[PDB]
């Protein structure tokens, strides 16, 4: 039915449903600030003063294999997903966030199985960074 929940889910949920466009932005910086999948529906921490990331290219869902997510507590302040590794099928990969800014990390890793469709990206904000996020089919 779906992924399991990445890093942490005490937070606020939102959900956001993967459009035809099969595509998931992200905001991040040295942890994730916000997890969407459209550039209009983002979850997570506001762009004020030097807080928010930057908007990255968007991750296309049908060309994901796997993810490598790293949560851990971050240096200025609580436990959140810090850093995700997206692998694609050509077996090339981006990362973003980082590994550098926090503490007490834990990995978890996860293949996207074949020819499953993730239709919804659920998200757990407390409006600041992105404490966890689940892939659903
Ligand atoms: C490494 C990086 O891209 N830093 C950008 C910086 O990110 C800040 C902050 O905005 C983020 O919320 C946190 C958590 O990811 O990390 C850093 O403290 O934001 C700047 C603009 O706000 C960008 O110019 C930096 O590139």
């Amino acid at each position: 039915m779906g992924s399991p929940i990445f890093g942490y889910s005490n937070t606020q949920q939102s959900q956001r449903v993967v459009t035809a466009d099969n595509l998931m932005y992200l905001r991040s910086g040295f942890a994730i600030d916000a997890i969407g999948t459209t550039v209009n529906n983002l979850v997570g921490g506001p762009v004020q003063g030097t807080n928010g990331g930057v908007l990255r290219a968007p991750i296309a869902l049908d060309q994901l294999q796997s993810v490598e997510v790293t949560s851990g507590l971050y240096n200025w302040g609580g436990y959140h997903i810090v850093a995700i590794k997206f692998t694609m099928k050509d077996g090339s990969s981006v990362l973003l966030g980082s590994t550098h800014y926090a503490s007490n990390k834990k990995v978890e890793t996860y293949t996207v199985p074949q020819g499953k469709r993730i239709k919804q990206i659920n998200v757990w904000t407390g409006g600041w960074l992105v404490e966890g996020f689940q892939f659903v089919y």
